[PDB]
Parts: structure tokens; sequence; C-alpha cells
């Protein structure tokens, strides 16, 4: 056996890095990004419970107990993961491989191979330990193309064009060398004119080849950009709301906009690499035929250039990864700053926002200064190396001329061959900047492959039939958001079928998350939500959100025409149906006074529309969808009595086919209804009808008396 | 005089273009951007009333009457602007300059100048005319540096470095030519080694000079980008919310990010232009000394290159302006699509939101393909011209060698001089892409140069006297948003001083714009808003927003820590005051249960906070500001019973120093208050106290009876 460890790449989430390191220690050479993302890493630091769950799903026999002071154990099972409080800063996760008698081997990825004595061990940490051992499910073993395959003919044509251009250049160089070698002391004017005409024809042929080469390179880049953009965006929509809550808007906006670099750079780099490969293949044979000493000198120069580029390849990513993830932060701050235009001016804090944006610009630009300084230094070093190589080549040519080995035509041919070889040097210089494509590909694939499980695989629906009607119910449902005490602690609730039930409660008493669970926005940990003797986990997710709607309080009016916003979702809608819906939800008398009936272009999100009017419009839009089960969180008319219509028409229009769940902020708005459900401290405290709850004389009656 | 006209650049709003054209016809060389902006151009088209208002404010004596069929008028005052219904498509605006007997000269911006008689003149249009004449308020006359001035030493150093590099190159070329001319067949090994060492030393000096020059340009571009970005953001801050309502968020975000190139290309192009100027200055003298025929050939080649680059110089902007304006629209739609992630998934319409994005990508990429095809074509013709010039130069050199005019060393010197001259050709090729910076500079001066700057221009207060606070009142206030009937028609309202007054109404009855006017968000057209015998137009705008707050219903929680959000605006706040405020607005018992007291990092806008809880937090934040005049819009805790506290503590805590305006959606929540103000159809319909209004038995009583 030998010592092996994996170092740190991220900054805040070192626990996932430690888990990956122990994974490859047991022999799982899997990408750390995907494993880290399905571990469930937190920005502020996931606790040991998430790590235990990640070990369980990986196939480990993990168990978490406070760290034993006696770290000289014998029946112990290595390696181990433990917590440390580094000089009273935070809790960091470290791994220990093999104790012998006295040496504590800690493989901290932060700063390399670490070696503390027990004096430091007793000083740093306080308590924490997870005993991870494989459960034989965690099994050992030494465990893009489609886009290239759709343009095989174009790739072949581009390669043929590059080969033709290289052949034309080689033929022209050979003809020029032969003319110089033979027709030197010729003194012929017509021959010179004919040679000039031939050279002009060769140049015209080269231009003709360059036409097709450049046009097809641009066309290939176009299609590659289209494919990658479309795939990313399609995958970026199909995510659960948890990823949206976790990340900012700008950290998503900036990732998509970075394709402009990769498309152009890859389009250029493919042609450059093909041309360089062809040129090197020709040049190697040409040099081998020509001479050995000149070939040796050229090989030495190429080896020096390759040594330089290999030595300085690593540092480029170290700057690019900072540039990208600081530009992302700049965009994320600026988007939010612009969006809250009303609030920023309302409290008159413009200069503070300006100074914050100045700080963001200053850091994003100080990073760029270094990222350009490295490029300039490398370019200058490469140019100096090229100049030294050219001086050496000139000296060698002079020595050969003095010795009489090579002739003037041979010197010209050697110069042409050296230029052809240095074309690969220019290709290597360009590929030095291909790290700019590598970093953007790795950054954006970081949520393409890792989050792929969240797209549809995590659903695991597998459902035989469709739709629902009846009654909803809960069974031992425990739901938590993470880093917080559970809000849905223990619910035993069965809503009566086809009745107007309502849920009242207090602020922070989970009045919404209860409805959020029904839409399968977040999956519950324990228990299940049953509908007509079924389960949410065993029903198609499309019908789950298609048959039941949800009128969120923060209504989001989508940009475009009114007809599109009303028709969003269920497409192919006749105008008569939406007219009936608007009359049903009081959205027809409103639309009459607008300048263009159902043809007004709404800018941004209801900018030219009143907030109460937008709330009414959202209810109308939901009533278009014809939901069987409806959920209204207050936000009904928001105009005092008028709200009588926008519900009474529904209940009268229901004809007992639908059921309604009213998350009612304002008590006494729900009096003549089937049941009232209070949940406090997670548990369903008291339930019953209005008269029954009033006669009960509990906390419900106390709150009612306090209200009035 | 002579005929002059202006061509159309936009598509939908040609009236602003016609107004600008008639402005230059009367001697106004102002950018059409600002004029088009304060004309009030709509996506569909502004009527004649807005154009008349624009003429009045610009200083043109305009009057709008239906067009006279008898268009042979003699007492008339040309030029004229008239509307036309072009073959029953839309209402376009045209200008007529001079009529002789049977001549109509339509200088249509869309299709240039056309000549028509009355044969078609009566056929096309139906009715409309505006008679614009200079009222002598308009006047005739032929109506960046700081950033360059702060880097004079750096610019001088860069110029000196470029001159040193040019001198080193010239000295090396001259030494090489002299060595070839003198030591052609000397065959001295020591002399060759010494010459190689000297050439290597010269190359090292040139490499050092290029290194220093490159780092100079990099740091100069750094500072230029910093200054320009910082300037733009501040100017994008104090702009009327009108600008925010009119424009999308992406059309603002894409402008700021556009600097990424302008900075880099300008930094490169400054050094390139300086080097090219120095090289051309040297080369002209060198060629004049050398020979005339070679100088004539070089001048002809340079003229051909200039002609070919100038012929296609204008078309590049015609593509870049499309590229930028389409990328802006892509970002504007995609940002909204991402930020409405809840609503998109609520109705499960991810399919449509992908197809629309695919269409946007397709158009923004076809435009890019065209704009790259133009670049490739121009580059290919430039390369072909360069190759032809090189062939001609080789033929001329061969002819001179045959005639015996120039020698081999002279041929090498001529080749070096030709390379130095063609360096300016490469500089011109690079400056061909400087249109990419010119277009973004123009697009962004379309905002920087052309903006309202609400602080500087719209205010015009210049208040030296201390602000006075008391009862508020309205005087003949008429306020409209544009293209709509006025919402604030005619108000004669005087709020009692230091009393709890409330304003109730119906949806679409200006239930907020009335308060929006007080904050001087939009300036009223007629009348004024008086405070303690003063006016809003004659009070400092900072105090107007510092002394009175506004709790918007769409609360915007600003990203960061809770302490920052509470302390936003009024900085330097002691913790005791915010604790008192939170206890005053019920925001302390909330903050206790959170994991970190006043130190929780909020993602996005209240993502990990309850909606209602964020609403309460906004009220607490407003109560920090200690406003003398307060405006609530329901949205007080929204928990019914608890709301009693979050107002009663304020009124008890006010001690009559403050006054409160309650825009109350829910009637019967305001019973024990000073006055109730109903505004209907713009006018104040009925006012009075609760008992007085009940005894009045009007529409107020009818609505009360209908409510319950
Ligand atoms: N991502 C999250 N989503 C929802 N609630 C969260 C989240 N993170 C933390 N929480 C907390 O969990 C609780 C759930 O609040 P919930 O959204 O259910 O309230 P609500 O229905 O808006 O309350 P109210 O009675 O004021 O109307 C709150 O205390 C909230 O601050
Ligand atoms: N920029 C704008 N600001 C406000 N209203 C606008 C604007 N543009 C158009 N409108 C329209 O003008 C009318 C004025 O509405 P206003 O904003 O005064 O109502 P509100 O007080 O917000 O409404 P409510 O009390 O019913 O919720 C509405 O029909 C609104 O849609």
């Amino acid at each position: 056996k030998k010592y092996v460890c994996v170092r740190q790449y991220d900054l805040t989430d070192c626990g996932a890095a430690c888990l990956s390191s122990i994974a490859q220690y047991y022999g799982l050479k899997m990408s750390l990004a995907k494993i880290r993302e399905m571990t469930g890493t937190d920005t502020q630091g996931t606790n040991a419970y998430g790590l235990i769950h990640a070990a369980k799903q990986l196939g480990f026999s993990a168990k978490g107990v406070k760290a034993s002071k006696e770290d000289l154990l014998k029946d112990f099972r290595l390696p181990a993961i433990a917590n440390v409080i580094v000089d009273n800063r935070l809790a960091h996760f470290v791994v220990i491989y093999s104790i012998k008698n006295r040496i504590i081997t800690v493989a901290d990825p932060g700063k390399g191979i670490v070696r503390y004595s027990m004096d430091d061990f007793c000083s740093i940490w306080t308590g924490g330990l997870v005993l991870l051992e494989p459960g034989e499910a965690f099994q050992k073993g030494d465990y893009f193309a489609g886009f290239l395959k759709p343009l095989k003919k174009t790739v072949l044509c581009i390669f043929l064009a590059s080969l033709l251009y290289t052949a034309l250049g080689i033929a022209g160089s050979f003809y020029i060398k032969f003319l110089f070698d033979d027709l030197i002391k010729f003194e012929k004017l017509n021959d010179l004119h004919i040679i000039s005409a031939g050279f002009a024809v060769i140049f015209l042929l080269q231009i003709f080849l360059n036409y097709y080469r450049s046009i097809l390179v641009t066309k290939l880049g176009m299609s590659i950009d289209k494919s990658i953009m479309m795939e990313y965006y399609s995958h970026v929509l199909k995510l659960p709301m948890n990823f949206f809550n976790s990340r900012k808007v700008g950290e998503i906006i900036s990732r998509f906009m970075d394709a402009s670099k990769i498309r152009q750079a890859i389009s250029g780099a493919t042609l450059t690499i093909m041309i360089d490969t062809i040129m090197a293949v020709i040049g190697g044979i040409l040099l081998y035929i020509q001479n050995s000493s000149l070939f040796f000198i050229s090989f030495i120069i190429i080896l020096l250039y390759g040594i330089i580029v290999t030595v300085f390849n690593k540092p480029i990513q170290n700057a690019n990864r900072q540039i990208m993830e600081d530009n992302a932060k700049l965009t994320s701050a600026l988007v939010e700053s612009v969006k809250g235009i009303e609030t920023i001016k309302s409290f008159g804090a413009e200069e503070q926002t300006e100074k914050s944006t100045r700080d963001k610009i200053e850091t994003v630009m100080k990073s760029s200064f270094k990222e350009g300084m490295l490029y300039i230094n490398l370019s200058s070093l490469t140019g100096i190396v090229a100049g030294l190589g050219g001086i050496v080549i000139l000296w060698a040519g002079a020595y050969n001329v003095i010795k009489g080995n090579m002739s003037g035509g041979q010197l010209l041919a050697f110069n042409a061959l050296l230029a052809y070889f240095l074309t690969p040097v220019k290709n290597l210089i360009d590929l030095q900047p291909l790290i700019q494509t590598a970093v953007v590909a790795s950054n954006r694939l970081g949520e393409i492959l890792e989050l792929a499980t969240e797209k549809e695989l995590r659903e695991d629906s597998d459902d035989f039939v469709i739709s629902l009607k009846g009654d909803i119910e809960f069974r031992n449902v425990d739901f938590r958001y993470g880093l917080r005490k559970p809000v849905l602690k223990n619910i035993n609730l069965t809503i009566p079928k086809g009745k107007t039930v309502a849920i009242v409660g207090e602020s922070g008493s989970g009045k919404t998350t209860l409805a959020k669970l029904l839409m399968n926005f977040y999956s519950p940990e324990k228990g299940d939500i049953l509908i007509n003797g079924h389960s949410i986990k065993n029903i198609s997710l499309e019908l789950i959100r298609k048959k039941i709607a949800f009128v969120s309080q923060d209504v989001f009016i989508f940009s475009g025409t009114v007809k599109e916003n009303l028709c969003l979702g269920n497409e192919n809608v006749d105008m008569d149906e939406i007219i009936k819906a608007a009359k049903m939800a009081n959205a027809h008398d409103f639309i009459e006074k607008l300048p263009l009936k159902y043809d007004t272009f709404l800018n941004e999100s209801g900018a030219n529309l009143s907030e109460g009017q937008k709330q009414r419009l959202a209810i109308a839009r939901a009533l278009l969808k014809k939901p069987d089960i409806l959920i209204l969180d207050e936000a009904t008319s928001n105009l005092d009595s008028i709200t009588e219509n926008h519900i009474k028409d529904a209940i009268y229009g229901l004809e007992d086919d639908v059921t309604v769940i009213i998350i009612a902020h304002r008590l006494s708005t729900i009096v003549n209804c089937d049941k009232i459900y209070l949940l406090k401290d997670g548990e369903i405290v008291e339930s019953g009808s209005h008269t029954e709850l009033i006669a009960l004389k509990g906390c419900y009656f106390k709150m009612w008396k306090q209200t009035e």
C-alpha cells in the first residue's frame, strides 16, 4: 500500500472534497463535482447528518458519534473523517489514514500533507466523528460525440480543404525553391513574368481555399453553439425549486452568456489543430529527408517551447476560474440592484449601492489585470524564445553556407520548412488560450452532469393511470428545509372530499409549505400525501401540476400580450372560454377600458398594471386551467366586499366537482365552510367546524375573542 | 437653399425622425435619440397630441388641424409635417418642403426623396396636419477629455516606448542591410558570430520594449474601463422610474456588460495607431529618399487598400448595431424567464419557454453568422490585395535587379521598408474592427448624453430655505401617464394636520398614484401639491424622500444580512434603536428563532423568509427611517388580529408628531379615523368622517350595505 490523497479545489465545502478523497482512497475514481452535488452541500457548511446520508446512499456503513478522546484505538477501522475547529474559526472536516503508534496522519486538502502531534489534536477540536466503512454496496472497481457526429460531412470537407491549402503552399514553396536553385543566373524576362503569373495563380488558389475554410469553420461554430445553448437551457429549466432558491439569478445568467467565447474559440481551434497536425506531419518527413543536425536543432527548440507551455499551462486556469466567478458575482449583484429600482430610490440610498458596485468592479478588474499580466508575460517569453531560435537558425545557415553543405535554394527551402514548423508553434500558442474553453466547459458542465439527477431521474414516478378527484390526506409527514427545525412536524390530516375547507394559523406556522408539498415542489422525508387511496410519489408529475393550480401571492405577470398570459400553460384556447373565465373571476369589465382589447403589450412584470389588478388577472388565469383541486392563499380580489364575487361565482360554478383549500390570513373571512384546520408547532392543534370550534372554547376561541 | 433630408433608422416610430429632420432643416444638429426619447414615442405610435407637446417644449409654434384637401395654399408656411395612411396599413408621417404648382416633394425617411403630384396625394391619406413654425424659442446655430488628461505621463511613456521600439527596428534593419552590402563574401566566422550576438542583443532590447509597452497598454485600459463603468452606473441610477417602466431590464444590463470589448479594443488600438503613425512617418521619408517609382507603387497599393476598406466601412455598423440590439433582447427575455421560475413550473409550460428561447437564439445567431461572413469576406479581399501587392513588388524588384538599379542589399532594405509600411496596412485592418467600439460608444451615449437626469434637470428646485412639515393639500392637480385618460383628473383635497386620514376606493381608481405624486416620483402636469404653504417643486428632493416613507406592497428584500436591510438608507444606526423599532413593528420575536440573530445571509429577495414575514420586515425597515409623514397600503402584517399591534404601537408611539395616510383596500378596517376620502372617475366624490359619511347615505353607504 501507498499514501494517496486528493487536494482541495473549492473553498467553503471541504466536506464533499473529503468524501471524494476517501472515495478514491477506497478506489472510486468518480468525478468530485457530481458526488459533491448529490451529497447536498450547504454554502454555510452542511452538518454531519447530510454527510451520513450521503455515505448511506453511496453504500457506506456510516455512524456519527462525538469524537473519542482516546485516539489510540486498535479494533478501529480506518480511514476516518473527523471535525476540527481550526484556531476558533469554523468546523472543518479532515481524514486520517493509518496510525502506527504515535504519528497522527491528517490528510487536510487545504495545504498539502499535514503532520500534527497529539498536543495540537487535543487543542484544535472539541468533539465530532463519523465512522465510515463500506457496506459491500459501495463497490470497488476502475470505472459531445453526438454533436460531432451530425456534421461528419462538413468536418471531412474542412479537413480536405485544409489539406488542399497545405498542398498548395508546399507546391508553391517547392516551385520557388526549384526556380531559385536553377534559374538564378538565367537573365530571362519572359520566364520571370511566367513565374510571377504562376505565383499569382497559386495565391488565387490559396484565397479560394481560404474562402471555404473560413465559411465552413463559421458554420460549424454556429451549429455547435446552437446545440450546446439549447441543451443547457432545456436542462436548466427542468430543476426543482431548491436549486433556484440556493443560487442567485446572476450565477445562472453569466453561465449561459459565456458560450460566445467557447463557440468561436473552439471553431478556430479545431481548424488550427487540423492544420498544425497536417503541417507537422509534412514537416517531420521533410526535415528527416533534409538533414539531422537541423532537425535536431528544430526538435530542441520545439522541446523548449513545449516545456515552457507545459510549465505555465496550469496557472492559466487558476486565473480564469477567478475571472468567471467574479464576473458572475458582478452580474448577480447588478441584476438585483436594477430590479429593486423602486426600493433603492424609496429610501434614498443610491450612493451606497454605487460604492458597493464600485467595489465589485474593482475586484473583478484587479483579477483581470493579473489574468492579462500572465498572458503578456507568457507571450513575451514565447517571442523571446522564437527570436533566439531564429538567431540560432541564421547562425546555423551561415555555418552551413561557409562549410558548403547547403545552398541558397536549400537555405530558402529550410526557411520555408522552419516557417511551416513554427506554424505549429503558433498553434500551440493559440492552444495556450484553449484553457479559456476548457474552464467554461468545465464550469457549465458542473451543473449539466451533476444536476442531471435532479432533472427527471430523482422523480422516479412510474405511473399507470392519470388524474385525481376525491379527498386528500397526510400520513406521518415530516418535512424540513435543512438547518432548521421541521415546520411540518407530524401531520394526521384528512380533508373532506368536495368541501370548502380552510387552514388558518399564525406567522411562521407553515401555512404555505403545506400546500407546497401537495404540488410535489419538495418531497417529504417521512410519511406520504395520499389522494383517493394513492400517493404523490406514484403519480405522473405532469398531471400533478396540470390538474391542480396554485395562486401564489407574489403574482408574476409574464411579459407579452394579455392573451398569451391568460393562455399560458393550456394552449389552443378559444376566445369564448377565456371570456367566460374573465367574467367568472371579474376580469372582463377590466379589460374593456384598456386601449386594445386583449392586445396590450405588458412591459416587464405588470409595470403598466396595478398590483391588485395583477392579482385578479392571476386568479383569472388559474381559472382558465380548470383545476380540479384549487388552492387560494388570500389574495382574492383584494377589494373588500367585491371579493364576494370572485369566489361565489367559482363555488356556484363548481357544481360540487371541485374542492377548494383556502390559506386564509384574515380570520372571520372564513365562517360558512366545512372545516377549519389550525397547525401550531408543526402539529395539528385543533380542528372542526366554525360552530364546533366556537363551542370548543380553546385557543381558537381565545384568538377569536382577541381579534374582536 | 438646397434639398436636405434624414434617412430612417428605427422602424415603428418615424414621427420622431421626421421631427428631427425638420429640426435640422431649421438648424438643429442634435442627436435624434434624446428628442425621440422625450417626444414620448410608443411601440405602436404616438398620436398628434404628443408631437404637438414636443413641438411646444422644443420651441416650435405648432397647431394640429385635419389636413386640407386644397393643398395649393399660398399664405402657408413651409415646411410641413403631415400624416398618411399608406395603402391602409398604418399612420406614417412625412414632410413637405416646397410646392411650385403641381409638385409634392416627400422626403420620407423610409425611402428617401420621392416626387408626387395630386394624382396620388388625395388617394393615400385621409386627414391630419400639424403646422410647425419657429416661435423664436427655437434657435439656429452650429451647436472623454478628462479621462485622457489623467494619464498624460502614461501616454507619454507609451509613445516613448513605441518610438524606441521603432528606432531599434530601424537600426537593426539598417545594420543588417549594411552587413549584407559590405560583408557578402567576406566569410569571417568571428565577424559572423559578433554580428549574431549584436542581432540577439537588439532582439532582446526589442523584446523588453514590447514587454513594457504591453504592460502599459494593459494598465491604461484597466483605468479607462474602471472610469467609464463607474460613470455609467451612477448615470443609470437617478433616472425617472418612467425610464425603468419603459425599458426592459436586459436592455440595461447588456449595455453595461458591452464595455468588456470597448476597453480592450481601444487599449490595443491606441498603441496600434501610435505605432502605425510613427512607422508611416519614417517610411514616407525613407521611400522619398530611396526612389519615386517604388514610392508611387507603394502609394497606389495603399490607395487601393484604403479604397477597399472605405467602401465597406459603413456596412460593418449596419451589422454590429443589429448584433448588439438582438443580444440585448435575448438577455432581456432570458432574465425574466429565469426569475419567474415558480410561475413557469406552476402551469408546467416549460415547453413554450424553450421554443421561444430557441427562436431568440436562432435570430441572434443568424445575425451573428451574417456579421461574421462580412468580416471574413473583407479579410479575404484584404489578403488577396496584399498578395497581389507582394507579387507586384517582387516583379518590380526583379526588374530593378535586371536593369541594375537596386542591389541585393537594396532589395533587402526595400523589403524591410515594405514590411514597415504594410504594418500600417495591418493597423488599418485592425481599425476596421474599431467600428465595434464606435457602435457601442454611440449606443451608450444614447443613454449617457441623452438622459433626463432627474436630479439635475427635472428638479430645478434650488431650495435654500428649511423644509416645513404640516398638513398636505392639492391644487388643481391633473396627472396622466400618457396614451390614457387622466387618473388624477381634478383634485381639491386638504388633509387635516396630524390626524389619521384614510383613502378608500375601487380597483383602477388611482388608489396609489395619489401617494406616488407626493413622493415626487412623477411630476404633475397641472396644479401643485402643497405642504404647509409650500410646494413640492420648490423643496429639496433629498428631504422629500428622507422625511416621508412609502411601504410598497411588492416588498423587495435586498440581498445581504438582516442588519444591512434594516439599516438600508439611514446609515450609522445603533443596535438599540433597531431593537426598539422591531419591538415597535413586531419584528423582534421573529428574529429570535432564526439561527443567527441579525446575521442570516438572505438569498435573492426573501427566498428563505416568509412572504408575510418579509412584509412585516419592510414595515420595520420603514419605521427605522422615522418618517414624519407615513403612507401605508394595507399589507400590515396581514394576520388580522396581530395587525392591531403594528399600527397601535405607531399611533401611541407617534404622540401626534406624525401623520398617517392609509390606502385601505379592505373597508371596515378604517372606522375610528379622522376622515375618509373616496375618489371616483378622478374627482373626489364624497368625503367626511365615518359617522358623517354613514349619515350621508350616498354611494359610500350603498357600498357599505353591499359589503355586509
Ligand atoms: N426555503 C424556504 N421556504 C419556505 N420557508 C422557509 C424556507 N427557509 C426557511 N423557511 C422558514 O420556514 C417557515 C415556513 O414559512 P411559510 O412559508 O410556511 O409561512 P407563511 O405561510 O408565509 O406564513 P404566514 O402565516 O405569515 O402567512 C418560515 O418560518 C420561514 O421563514
Ligand atoms: N405607470 C403606471 N402606473 C400606474 N398605473 C398605470 C401605469 N400605466 C398604466 N396604469 C394604469 O392606470 C390606472 C391607474 O392605476 P393605479 O396605479 O392608480 O391604481 P392602484 O392604486 O395601484 O390600484 P388598486 O387600489 O386598485 O390596487 C390603472 O388602470 C393602471 O393599470
